[PDB]
Formats: structure tokens, sequence, C-alpha cells
RNA sequence: GAAACAGGGUCAGCUUGCCGUAGGUGGCAUCGCCCUCGUAAAA
């Protein structure tokens, strides 16, 4: 279920993220935690896809550290 | 080392007696005084 998540806002440098769903939500939440406006919002990115955002370095991982940024 | 948004908006509002009062008073001779004078003018 693990998945590269694209994470946009209005106007906002978007941000890929992979994880479990429940990990993108709370990442989400982390992006939202002052944002009362352009809240980040979480997107499935279709499989196909993956191996292109794949590499990019700009993409947190549903590894151990991937939850230390709090 | 081309193309590139700071953006799309967001009541400072909502409302609040400067008031309740508070002698300018009490009061204090304008005085005490002083010659319009001495004077020249019936052509």
């Amino acid at each position: 279920m693990t998945s590269f998540y694209k994470i946009t806002a209005y106007n906002s440098q978007a941000l890929y993220f992979w994880g479990t769903d429940a990990d993108v939500d709370r990442y989400v939440d982390w992006l939202n935690r002052d944002r009362e406006i352009n809240v980040y919002a979480a997107e499935a990115i279709p499989e196909a896809e993956w191996a292109q955002y794949e590499g990019r370095d700009d993409v947190l991982s549903g590894e151990e550290c991937g939850w230390d940024d709090f």
C-alpha cells in the first residue's frame, strides 16, 4: 500500500512523498501545522508513473527516519 | 543556465457616562484738599 505521493497546494512547491497512506496523511498534517490556507493535499501517483518520481531526491520515504522531522 | 504569480481573499471588529460635586470667596473711605484767579474793552 506504500505509494509515491504527490503533495500539492495552491501555488506551492510540490512535495513528493513515498510511504503508506497513513504515512502521507501524517506528513500532510505536518505540512499543515500552520497553513491555515494552502493546505498541502495528498495525491496518489499512478503506478506506471512511479519510476519517474523514483530517484528524485525530493521525496520522503516510508523508512524509519521518514518521521523524525517532527 | 531559456519558459517561470506570489499568489486565489480575510470587518477589527462586538460596545463602553467622564463621571457623580465641587462658595471666589470673606472684604477693603478715593482718598484727606485746592479762590478763575488777580485785569484790561464805551468806540
